[PDB]
């Protein structure tokens, strides 16, 4: 789109959040941090819910940066992910 | 339980609105009506732009009346009649 | 070689050089990045951190700096870097 | 810091090792011999790459014994004249 | 009457007094300081390097330095000593 | 030592030269005449400086070792008496 998440980062965020997490700290939390909590039931049936979430996120950007994504992962305590993004 | 657009109605809407329309009376207008147009770029990359819009709309939903109203505003009277008739 | 953005470098140095940051300052960062052997040198500079960051850049491990900040609770700086 | 290299000696060491005419026997070799080659790029940015290497060295100066790495370095670089001056002065 | 700081002498003496495997001891030092003709006398006391340094001191001007000594130790490859002096 | 001074003479020379006098005719002059003036400070440290001087003098003697250079120094110092005393 007018903006795209670099592939290596998208892949890491997805591998990390797609896995169902007993305590709610999976893609569901990202969806809530990006104000897409109303659509949870739609992402739930996709092979990669995190993938759909990030596509929608990209679609609504202008040519912006990864600040709101980095910042959401931060509030989720996804420390390693943050490091991962900076590293690349 | 949860709100669900009956499949036959989803398919009917998709076949009518996914089709090419010089006037723009298609999924793009439906998206605006359903307050989903912030994501038109995403919808465009899909096989059924309308299927995705309806699925997301349903999820955030339970009244089909809001949908009918959108379609009525779009002049899709022939479609509404075909649906009612089946 | 590589280079940390100036606005980021500025927030790092401001925080870690501060004496009110004792216990979570340049000394900790130096240890976390394996430059403990030169603590005494950093100490003679007005900005211990600026030098630490210069050595780190030269030694380029881009993961190590971000991991150190994360471990030091510097979330905003980390977000700035992920961005 | 426990021992400071005298200024006159520091000046001549830097004059020699910073010199481009000393390639093959300059600050780069000194850094490697002092186990600091990991930071070569940092030393290159300095007006005096040798001056900074020596500041770092002086910093590691814990107690008599660490001073051997340097002396050994000068000797191996043919700069013994320099070390003869350090044993002659505080 | 010039003098050598105790510590340094203590070091150098116990470092050279002990006979070295290839003659690199107070003996060689003697030759470097041109006291060749006196080895027999040095080899007649508690610490050989002791008198050698003693003779050297007395020879040094009232305001001299350990230059010629350090220089001797340099050609003998005694950096180990050119550091203790430095410190 | 390629030569040793008879203790009889040694004790004689030392008793005569260790005593300081206003003639400058003591161990300091002997040291000078034997080319050892540069070590004056050292000798002054010993109980018997003349003894030390004689030790160094004995030490540098070659095979032909002869009291000659020593007797000669004494002669130039106006000790001709002590010379025949050594002649005995
Ligand atoms: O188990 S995790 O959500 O910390
Ligand atoms: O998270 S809410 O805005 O759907
Ligand atoms: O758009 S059509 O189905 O009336
Ligand atoms: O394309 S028609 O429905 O205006
Ligand atoms: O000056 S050197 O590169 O031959
Ligand atoms: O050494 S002599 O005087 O018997
Ligand atoms: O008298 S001088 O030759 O030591």
């Amino acid at each position: 789109y007018a903006f795209k998440i670099p592939l290596s980062i998208r892949q890491k965020i997805c591998s990390s959040l797609d896995a169902p997490n007993s305590r709610g700290n999976d893609w569901r939390l990202l969806a809530q941090k990006l104000s897409m909590d109303r659509y949870l039931n739609y992402f739930a049936t996709k092979a990669s819910p995190t993938g759909v979430i990030l596509d929608l996120w990209e679609a609504r950007q202008q040519d912006g940066d990864l600040n709101s994504l980095a910042s959401a992962l931060e509030e989720m305590g996804k420390s390693e992910m943050l490091v991962a993004m900076a590293t690349d």
